[PDB]
């Protein structure tokens, strides 16, 4: 039905993309003991991340390219993901 550019996020609980890794591909609901995450990595569409579960709360997307904090991703400091949505974002149709 629809197809183009590949998407996948990669989550460090640790800032500047160190500590903890965990990286997603499909629509993720529960977060590996929601661990914390203080930078991301997204690639290929846009990513939002609630703080609730069932993708519930508050939610915040995140653009393409390295976060190497949560300030430039706006997130407040002391956030944590519970759920993840893949934003295909730009679609052919």
């Amino acid at each position: 039905g629809s197809s183009g550019s590949s998407g996948q996020i990669h989550l460090f609980s640790e800032p500047q993309f160190q500590g903890h890794s965990q990286s997603f591909e499909e629509t993720t609901s529960q977060i590996d003991d929601s661990f914390s995450t203080k930078s991301c990595r997204v690639s290929g569409g846009s990513w939002v991340v609630y703080d609730g579960e069932n993708f519930t709360g508050n939610q915040y997307v995140l653009e393409e390219g390295h976060y190497p904090c949560l300030s430039a991703m706006g997130c407040p400091p002391g956030a944590t993901f519970k759920s993840l949505r893949f934003i295909s974002g730009p679609s052919s149709g």
